């Protein structure tokens, strides 16, 4: 499975449920993502907050799901990713 590291989860953000992913900024091409440890995951809303990037996952809506994906890196695939242009 052609993947590689962009980012990876730190800490949980605000209760809405968001986490906080530190990854390239071609990540802001991307769909979907892979959360290293559980399973594959999709976003839903992000953004980069003033020197990091919050990205929301699909399903996680509370600080306790976010929490159980905070800590692993997340994995991105190519095939999603944009041709030589």
């Amino acid at each position: 499975m052609r993947l590689v590291e962009i980012g990876r989860f730190g800490a949980p953000y605000a209760l809405k449920g968001g986490l906080r992913f530190r990854g390239e900024p071609v990540v802001l091409h991307l769909e979907r993502v892979y959360v290293e440890g559980h399973g594959w995951r999709a976003i839903e809303d992000l953004y980069r907050v003033g020197e990091e990037l919050v990205v929301h996952l699909a399903g996680v809506t509370d600080r306790t799901l976010a929490e159980a994906l905070v800590g692993l890196r997340v994995y991105a695939e190519v095939a999603d990713l944009p041709p030589l242009e």
